């Protein structure tokens, strides 16, 4: 069927064959390769032995090291450019911008950066063209969600990032297996490359090749594409996870009557064994993966996870919000992990986990700020940017967004039914932020209406996890201002359309505060392991017990109606304190914000919980 050899790169397969593929796989991977001109084709197989292979081989040229103190473990450090998420540089493209971000009345819009299909092509052409000459373009066959569930939908990712191959195959289910369920079924096409072709223009920073200067994360819903150029951090090159399964899952969730959110799922059993599952949307950086599989110090309580990042979350013909975790891994934020914050995780990242850019002990172990291990006199420490480091000195030894990348599966409270296919039924939903001042503890609240409101009002300070810097209280609303696949009045519109579903069973509301200091900077709440005296509260409210009193922003506990035994020198008043100043200044900053960044596409109920909380603080 060809005149020469046609677009086959058969001859550069070094793993795998083209002809074994689908069609459609098979046509995805042919016209990159004819565009990237990679020098062979690996399609992954996801077993054990490719995985190993491709960290020794990262281990001989120089691109991680083995943490020789731990079973499987490994060191990645990067471009001190190449870090975090860089939402500035994070597109999507739809023939029309306000389909993708409400037209700002200000002129700049804070909920997501639209790009024209004409000025993508043009950006597209500048990077791509023989952007994989002379490296090998990987092919990951991968499932978001267990294999076979309904909810689960496939992706290809084609890098030629050996890293992402890894990393892919911790965070999501990766091979041969993913490839024979996938049939001739549609597939979102995700496309990376680290942008620096051989012979390199410019010398390698660390090993670490990346194009700081083309970075660009772009999304192409109506194509069913992802596209992503110059990054190797995480959350810009592992495409199934922010890209696929939060910014394309948002948008066809939206079509298709589901949600795709930035939540943990737990369950929460209590000393007499009743369980709940709940789901929690807290801004990057802001305490899901702590909570997820939070040690909880209320004796009798039980945590179990079912994931901490992304939840995909579903009506049932019965009505219970079903929701699964789409991962398959832990992308966890490395610095404050300790035995005492979070012993769960400490005990998962033991082995077969891959670390970026925390520091190496000289025995071959792992250090980063608030890890509370003391070391043993002599052992010296090597920071995330190769430098011998001291306490010392005034700067950190891993960065602070640095991440371990681990199994779900290895978590000794993974939860039995988290890769159920059916998912976990939520009743009940926690938003929540960085608030140092005016926010209490926990409130709950009054309706679905009310709920979505208080997620569309979420504020929180800003973090490590992109590029924001300093300590400045941004707005992230529903945790979610990085990652709407689509218009953020219209996603708000399609939470209140879940109150008009049939038999739908709306989970209870709930927003949180951690992080609320007092006069000299300390916290009022020392959270962690304590925030179970949270989840109790809640786990009895939506059991229907008369625990709350009602106040204007919503239900908070009766006195009393918190445990804080072994807490007796927590300050109550000041922590659950509501300040008619504070809110009604709050209120105010909220007004401002929706009706510039949302105007003409924020709801109709929205508007009207803004106002009846307006009403509600005026009369305090
Ligand atoms: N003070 C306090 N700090 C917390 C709490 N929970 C988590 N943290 C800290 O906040 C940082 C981020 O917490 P994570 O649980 O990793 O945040 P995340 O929501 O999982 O972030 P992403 O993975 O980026 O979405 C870590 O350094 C934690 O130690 C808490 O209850 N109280
Ligand atoms: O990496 C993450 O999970 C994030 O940035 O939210
Ligand atoms: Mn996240
Ligand atoms: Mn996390
Ligand atoms: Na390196």
């Amino acid at each position: 069927p060809q005149l020469h050899n046609g677009l086959d790169f058969s001859a550069k397969v070094i793993q795998g064959s083209l002809d074994s593929l689908p069609q459609e796989v098979r046509k995805f991977v042919e016209g990159n390769a004819q565009l990237c001109q990679p020098e062979y084709i690996h399609i992954c197989d996801g077993s054990e032995e490719e995985y190993g292979r491709l960290l020794a081989h990262m281990q001989e040229e120089g691109v991680i090291r083995k943490l020789k103190k731990y079973d499987n473990c490994w060191l990645a450090l990067t471009d001190p450019r190449d870090v975090a998420r860089i939402e500035s540089k994070t597109v999507i493209i739809t023939q029309e911008q306000r389909d993708t971000v409400p037209i700002p009345k200000s002129g700049q819009s804070q909920l997501g950066r639209w790009m024209s299909e004409e000025d993508f092509e043009k950006a597209f052409n500048a990077r791509f063209p023989g952007c994989m000459k002379g490296r090998t373009m990987y092919v990951i066959p991968f499932s978001m969600g267990p294999l076979g569930s309904p909810l689960a939908k496939i992706g290809i990712e084609l890098t030629d990032s050996p890293y992402v191959v890894a990393s892919m195959r911790i965070m999501t289910r990766m091979g041969t297996s993913v490839l024979e369920a996938l049939g001739d079924g549609e597939f979102i096409k995700c496309l990376h490359s680290v942008g620096c072709p051989l012979p390199l223009k410019k010398p390698l920073v660390n090993n670490w090749a990346c194009n700081p200067e083309l970075t660009l994360i772009a999304h192409l819903p109506d194509r069913r594409e992802i596209i992503s150029f110059g990054s190797g951090y995480g959350g810009n090159s592992l495409l199934g996870k922010k890209c696929f399964a939060l910014r394309i899952a948002s948008r066809l969730a939206k079509e298709e009557g589901w949600l795709a959110e930035h939540m943990l799922i737990l369950g929460i059993t209590n000393p007499e064994g009743k369980k709940k599952y709940l789901a929690a949307a807290f801004p990057s950086a802001c305490g899901k993966t702590n909570l997820a599989m939070m040690n909880p110090t209320l004796p009798g309580w039980k945590v179990e996870c079912v994931g901490d990042d992304i939840a995909w979350m579903k009506f049932d013909a019965q009505g219970n919000l079903r929701a699964i975790n789409p991962e398959n891994g832990f992308f966890g934020v490395a610095p404050g992990t300790s035995v005492k914050t979070n012993p769960n995780a400490i005990k998962t990242i033991q082995k077969n986990t891959i670390f970026t850019n925390v520091a190496e002990t000289s025995d071959g172990g792992v250090y980063w700020e608030g890890i509370d291990e003391p070391l043993a006199p002599g052992v010296t420490i090597t920071s995330w940017k190769n430098k011998e480091w001291r306490p010392q000195d005034e700067e950190p030894c891993a960065h602070p967004n640095s991440r371990f990348c681990t199994p779900a599966s290895q978590c000794p409270i993974i939860d039995p039914a988290w890769e159920s296919p059916e998912g976990v039924p939520i009743e009940g939903i926690i938003f929540g932020g960085r608030r140092p001042a005016g926010v209490p503890l926990v409130y709950e609240a009054l309706s679905w209406q009310h709920g979505v409101f208080v997620g569309a009002a979420m504020r929180s300070e800003a973090t490590a996890a992109a590029e924001h810097k300093g300590k400045v209280i941004m707005r992230d609303p529903f945790a979610m201002r990085p990652f709407f696949g689509y218009n953020f009045g219209k996603y708000l519109a399609h939470w209140l359309s879940m109150a008009h579903r049939p038999a739908a069973k709306l989970p209870k509301i709930f927003h949180v505060n951690w992080f609320r200091k007092d006069k000299n900077g300390k916290f009022l709440w020392p959270g962690f392991g304590e925030n179970s005296r949270v989840l109790e509260w809640m786990f009895g409210r939506i059991e229907g017990e008369d625990s709350a009193k009602l106040t204007p922003i919503g239900y908070v506990p009766k006195e009393d109606a918190l445990n804080l035994k072994g807490l007796g020198d927590v300050n109550v008043e000041e922590l659950f304190g509501i300040s008619k100043e504070f809110w009604e200044k709050e209120v105010e900053e909220i007004d401002k914000y929706l009706e510039d960044q949302v105007n003409a596409d924020l709801p109709y109920e929205i508007e009207r919980e803004l106002r009846a909380l307006k009403q509600r603080i005026s009369q305090m």
